């Protein structure tokens, strides 16, 4: 039951063996043992309680020293239940930290050490200290920095004056100050002014109940807070805290020979016997295929097949690219004579980390081929590192052979650059090609007038590269000389550099170099796709990962949802090992961050064994009985504990402070998610823990209507959307922030019937407040509409369209988009009559207002278009993600054809406008 048997050894040699409970914390258990042990033998011997530190072994298999012995056993959750006690003193910084780590990440330090992989080792050694350093450094600099770093300034994209009374207070002061100022003001107007009037450049404004703070050289209505409170009417609530309370917080070449592999064994192959076994091999640099593809013969269908073969590839050793890959792929095959079996595949580097050419054997332990529309022979895109899974997984045994009496590396960027130095018809020629999949008689054209590129093309550099011949070291040479000399190029040529189509780590770097010129706030539009191409890097230390981790160093906001990035993919074999050794690196460097992240982590541990219970007793007793058999389940002290005074993990400013179990539900949804509702302490916030279904899907749909939303409200354009967060947290577990006062818009019409959504909002808006909702309605009806049709989201229904008590009109469960409804296919511009209604007032015939609802959704659209590019470059770096919905060509394309991408702006805007007027004529049918 509640009590458990631990075995505790002591420094004598000394072995007892009692009961305890398991919410015992660690303190109470030292305390009984104590008690115990003076009547066994050799007590006398001992030292003080105090003096002896608890060891045990974690749920990640490493000694953890248990530090803080305020830890409950539960919480603790120990392999077996076996303590040991240690002499206190060593560094009991770097043992607490490494610990912590480990739990965290939700892998084991020592799994890093295991490998005995020098690229892991130094990859931890300088990564490790550069952020130790930066966090150091951190530390260092005054409140205005650090607020800057843990508190970055929540503002508005980006205008009239009013009156905005402010409601101001002091730390610890139960005691108002409504002072009334302008719309436009400064931080210190609404500061030092609050100060005279107590007393008729020190201290920041906070916002009540949460980690949002007033400062810098803005106005107050470009504040979130204070912008949202203007529109919700409602008065702004801040807080005079001190610097003091800040600080408190704050504390060569010549290799003409060609390219040879040794193709000797396969291993633990799990194939048809009555079949034969092939391994086929190409070389490749991204996409491109250096050379023709080698295979080997065919062998018998075996667990250990032997093949003992040399493959020779029509490429001379000279001519490989620094980040050539050698692929292979193992088929099952019809001896011959109705399809050939793809059983596994592995890719390889040609070159090691250190820029040095691989020799000798190599044990590859393969990966399963999924059987896919691109048959194709190999996967080229596909991971560098092994199956993690040396354990049971196949393998190939591979012999790389020496070519040198001392080890040959790729040459330095001067022996590059050095080899790399050195008409009007074709100049024209060059302008008709430079206006995606370029034919090889117009490569030749953009390779021949290269340097004409460079100086009048610059943003025709991915051009350029993709035209390169990759196996010929002379053409690579010459391209780099260029590349170390091409302009700066701005965010959005950078990000379609990243793509796995651009392999040069020279690429990669000018690619980061551009994107330097970020602001916090831009960065955070793209963090997800940014992440995702860390599956495309060839090595573990690269410009990315660094670039990726100084900006999160920087900003706090960054730092948080990077770690939950990568956390919520710890479980995926191929990214483990790399995500693992980031997150290392990151808590090293935000060891404050660290204290806040655990606390998350283990309130969304408790939450997956309390969804747990609930899906399991949905299958027993009915949803009240279940509601209340949650509910005790939760009060129990180490639930409530954990669940309780957290930041949120959705939003890192807002304090998810006391649990509401009584508010606390479920979902009548398939994976049954729990509504989790919490009160405040000094400013409601619920939140949705979903386990079960990827969440992938979603946030990225959501994150591409937020971005939608950024770039129309930065054109003077505010749909009122509901940008609800949405954060994957781990495997296929994710949380759902929850939109208070909002209903389902089939819910809102079971309770004339036409006029069912108005009375509705009738009921929630009376008299002048009508004219304000439907205001409210249009503006995120046209918003929704233009998003939906944009991103292909069919199956838009009454029980996935929300409403909300202001008006604003909002979309759930996302499932599927680009078309597909499984199979895609063009989804038009829905216009719903219901909606429809609402927006002409109730009349039949309204174009006052149905018109400049039309102007919405058609200005919406052109200003879409106007970032068409960005779009497509994000979507096409998304690809790495590897969602069913967004794999390929094809669906990158939808998004072309959806924003008209190729049409002239005004033949753009006529065919949007006859889709418009045929979703408004199909709307009166339905
Ligand atoms: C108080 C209470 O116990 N309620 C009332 C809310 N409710 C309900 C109904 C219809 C839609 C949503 C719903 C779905 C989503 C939503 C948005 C995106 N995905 N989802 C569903 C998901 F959370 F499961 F993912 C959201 C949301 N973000 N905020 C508020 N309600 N809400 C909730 C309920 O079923 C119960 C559980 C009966």
């Amino acid at each position: 039951n509640q009590s458990v048997v631990v075995d505790f050894l002591l420094p004598t040699g000394v072995y007892l063996n009692f009961p305890v409970s398991r919410n015992a914390n660690l303190s109470t258990i030292k305390q009984l043992l104590w008690h115990r042990a003076q009547y066994e033998p050799l007590f006398h011997m001992l030292s003080g309680p105090e003096a002896y530190v608890f060891t045990c072994i974690n749920q990640t298999a490493e000694q953890q020293e248990l530090e803080d012995e305020q830890r409950r056993l539960c919480d603790v959750q120990p392999f077996l239940p076996v303590l040991r006690l240690v002499a206190r003193e060593g560094d009991r910084v770097k043992k607490l930290i490494n610990s912590q780590i480990s739990l965290l990440i939700g892998k084991g330090l020592h799994e890093f050490d295991s490998l005995c992989d020098p690229e892991v080792n130094d990859f931890r050694a300088k990564m490790c200290q550069f952020c130790e350093e930066a966090a150091a450094r951190r530390q260092q600099l005054g409140w205005e920095a650090w607020l800057q770093y843990s508190f970055p300034l929540q503002l508005e994209p980006s205008l009239p004056n009013r009156a905005l009374l402010v409601n101001v207070k002091f730390e610890g002061s139960e005691e108002s100050f409504t002072f009334q100022v302008s719309t436009k003001d400064v931080p210190l107007a609404l500061m030092a002014c609050a100060l005279r009037k107590k007393a008729t450049e020190d201290y920041t404004l906070q916002v009540n109940g949460r980690h949002e703070y007033l400062y810098g050289s803005y106005p107050l209505c470009q504040f979130q807070y204070i912008c949202s409170c203007l529109h919700s009417g409602l008065t702004p609530h801040l807080t005079m805290v001190h610097s003091s309370s800040i600080l408190a917080m704050r504390d060569l070449w010549s290799l003409e020979q060609p390219f040879r592999i040794e193709l000797i064994q396969g291993s633990k192959v799990n194939a048809d016997e009555r079949m034969k076994l092939v391994v086929q091999a190409g070389l490749f640099h991204g996409n491109e295929m250096l050379c023709k593809t080698v295979s080997s013969s065919e062998v018998s269908v075996c667990s250990e097949p032997v093949w003992k073969q040399r493959l020779e590839f029509d490429i001379n050793i000279c001519d490989l690219p620094r980040m050539a890959r050698l692929c292979f792929a193992l088929y099952a095959v019809i001896e011959k004579a109705k399809a050939d079996c793809p059983i596994a595949w592995a890719n390889l580097m040609l070159f090691d980390y250190k820029d040095q050419l691989k020799t000798g054997e190599r044990c590859l332990y393969m990966w399963p081929s999924v059987p896919d529309e691109k048959g194709e022979l190999l996967n080229p895109t596909g991971t560098v590192r092994s199956n993690p899974n040396t354990d049971s997984a196949a393998a190939l045994l591979i012999c790389l052979p020496e070519v040198a009496p001392h080890p040959v590396y790729y040459p330095a960027l001067e022996k590059i650059l050095e080899l790399g130095r050195h008409t009007e018809e074709e100049q024209l020629q060059l302008r008709e090609i430079l206006e995606g999949e370029l034919y090889e008689h117009e490569k030749d054209l953009v390779w021949k007038l290269r340097h004409e590129v460079q100086e009048h093309f610059p943003e025709a550099l991915a051009r350029l590269l993709l035209v390169t011949k990759w196996n010929k070291h002379e053409d690579v040479a010459q391209m780099l000389y260029l590349l170390c000399s091409w302009p700066e190029l701005p965010v959005l040529s950078a990000l379609e550099l990243l793509d796995f189509s651009f392999p040069d780590c020279h690429v990669g770097s000018f690619a980061i170099k551009s994107l330097r010129k970020l602001t916090d706030d831009e960065l955070f539009q793209y963090l997800l796709q940014l992440v995702q191409v860390l599956k495309y890097e060839s090595y573990l230390d690269c410009e990315l990962t660094k670039f990726l981790l100084d900006r999160a160093l920087a900003n706090r906001k960054i730092g948080h949802f990077l770690f939950w990035h990568l956390r919520s993919e710890m479980h995926v074999p191929s990214v483990a090992l790399r995500f693992g050794l980031i997150l290392e690196a990151y808590c090293r460097g935000s060891t404050h961050h660290m204290k806040v992240l655990m606390k998350q982590g283990e309130a969304l541990s408790k939450l997956k064994a309390l969804n747990d219970f609930v899906k399991l007793s949905s299958q027993k007793t009915p949803k009240p009985q279940t509601k209340e058999l949650m509910h005790l389940c939760m009060r129990q002290e180490a639930y409530l504990e954990a669940l309780s005074h957290l930041q949120s993990p959705l939003d890192p400013s807002t304090l998810l402070a006391e649990v509401c179990v009584e508010q606390c539900t479920f979902m009548d949804s398939k994976m049954k998610p729990l509504w989790i509702m919490y009160s405040n302490e000094e400013a409601s916030v619920g939140i949705i823990f979903k386990n079960g279904d990827d969440l992938r899907q979603d946030m990225l749909t959501l994150q591409m209507i937020q971005l939608m939303d950024v770039l129309w409200k930065q054109e003077g354009l505010d749909l009122r959307m509901t940008p609800y967060g949405c954060l994957p947290t781990g495997d296929r577990t994710g949380l759902i922030e929850v939109v208070l006062r909002s209903d389902t818009i089939a819910n809102i019409q079971l309770n004339f019937n036409k006029d069912a959504l108005l009375n509705w909002l009738k009921s929630k808006n009376p008299g002048e407040a009508l004219d304000r909702a439907i205001e409210e309605f249009t503006l995120s009806c046209a918003g929704y509409c233009v998003a939906t049709y944009v991103l292909g989201i069919g199956d838009r229904h009454s029980d996935n369209i929300m409403i909300r008590e202001s008006g604003q009109l909002f979309h759930i469960d996302f499932g599927h988009f680009l078309g597909n409804f499984i199979n895609r296919e063009r989804v038009p511009f829905i216009l719903t009559y219901d909606f429809v209604h609402v927006i002409q007032q109730g009349k039949t015939n309204n174009s006052e207002k149905f018109e400049r609802f039309r102007g919405y959704c058609e200005r919406a659209y052109t200003i879409l278009r106007r970032h068409g590019l960005l779009f497509l470059h994000l979507f096409a770096l998304m690809r790495a993600a590897g969602l069913p919905e967004l794999s390929c060509s094809k669906d990158i394309q939808y998004l072309k054809d959806s924003l008209a991408l190729g049409k002239t702006e005004e033949e753009a805007l006529k065919h949007f406008r006859v889709k418009f007027n045929e979703a408004l004529r199909e709307s009166w049918k339905t």
